[PDB]
């Protein structure tokens, strides 16, 4: 049963959207998509629309607009972004052009909680709980977010949090420039191209934001990558034989040698009057060797967390097929496939 739409420009944009959406009003804008706050009078939410632009103009696009479309539909935890609805004013394949996203709205991330409050240590341990235990449900889809930073993570007035947009696309070079938030909560390994990155990517950007959350400060705000790099090897240390032999990039690891070799710092002289289970749990994350990082589920159950941990409420997700990764496929097949996925989607209760 196909809702009516209506048409309005917003920002020279025309958004063709269902009348259940209402007071819709611009609220951001990129090259990933305009997004919009609306009035949902069928659920009574605040919601953020999203127009995706240019979905299929070209492979490249139409395969990026399947996987966002795709992870999307997937996520359905208390503590990562879901998707209430998905629509296109198309009434066919054919002239099937405009992909719309529907999510609940935002209004406040982290970024904005770190600069304008004092954060208890209790806050610290509920906000970095949520953020885990979203992780511990995407890590188990093998879903690695890789973009984790305060900006990425929505929290309400009552201290609830969502992860949310997930890194779909490489940033370009110039967006990873120089004094950005955009490198300073990466992992090393990832920054630099090490090598074949795992999700414990993730574990050092918690670490990362965990410790910005405790001292009000970032932790590692490189003025390009390898200030940044100094930064993290002071705090950790050089690397030792055997993560040498890990760095698959001769030309890395090569350079990496050429460093006077320093040894990792006492953490409780870095964090002074921290709760000395949080400064555990930093050492557990912030280790330069990811095959040696804490996971999301074994973190959960460290101690600094005990006041909310519950193993029978932090869910894993069902089982996420991405094959699609490996496919090269026409633009016109990868939009019937987003066609589909637009047409069986069933909304949440
Ligand atoms: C991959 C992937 N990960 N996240 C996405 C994704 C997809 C759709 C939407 C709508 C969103 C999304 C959700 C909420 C918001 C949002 O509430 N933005 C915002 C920003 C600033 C002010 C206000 C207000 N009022 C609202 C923006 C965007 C994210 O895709």
């Amino acid at each position: 049963e196909r809702p009516t739409f209506y048409r309005q420009e917003l920002n020279k944009t025309i958004w063709e959207v269902p009348e259940r959406y209402q007071n819709l009003s611009p609220v951001g804008s990129g090259a990933y998509g305009s997004v919009c706050a609306a009035f949902d009078t069928k659920t009574g939410l605040r919601v953020a629309v999203k127009k995706l632009s240019r979905p299929f103009q070209s492979i490249i696009h139409a395969k990026r607009t399947y996987r966002e479309l795709r992870l999307l539909k997937h996520m359905k935890h208390e503590n990562v972004i879901g998707l209430l609805d998905v629509f296109t004013p198309a009434r066919s394949l054919e002239e099937f052009n405009d992909v719309y996203l529907v999510t609940h709205l935002m209004g406040a991330d982290l970024n904005n909680i770190v600069k304008c409050q004092k954060l208890t240590d209790d806050h610290v341990q509920f906000l970095i709980y949520q953020i885990l235990r979203g992780l511990k449900y995407i890590h188990s889809a093998d879903i690695i977010h890789r973009d984790l930073k305060p900006s990425n993570l929505a929290v309400n007035e009552d201290c609830e949090l969502k992860i949310l947009d997930f890194g779909l696309a490489r940033h370009t070079d110039d967006e990873m420039t120089g004094y950005v938030a955009t490198r300073w909560y990466r992992a090393p390994e990832i920054m630099l191209n090490w090598m074949h990155y795992n999700q414990t990517v993730d574990i050092w950007s918690v670490g990362c934001i965990m410790a910005e959350l405790l001292t009000g400060r970032t932790l590692f705000p490189g003025t390009d990558h390898i200030d940044q790099l100094k930064l993290i090897l002071r705090l950790v240390g050089t690397p030792g034989a055997e993560l040498l032999k890990k760095i698959s990039s001769e030309s890395a690891r090569n350079y990496i040698q050429s460093l006077t070799q320093m040894p990792k710092m006492n953490f409780a002289n870095v964090f002074i009057g921290a709760n000395p289970l949080a400064v555990d749990l930093l050492e557990k994350m912030l280790v330069l060797d990811s095959d040696k990082r804490i996971t999301a589920a074994q973190a959960l159950a460290h101690a600094y967390f005990a006041q909310y941990h519950d193993p029978d409420d932090e869910p894993v997700a069902d089982p996420y097929d991405q094959s699609f990764e490996s496919r090269d496929l026409l633009i016109d097949e990868w939009k019937s496939l987003t066609y589909d996925e637009v047409i069986s989607f069933v909304p949440p209760p």
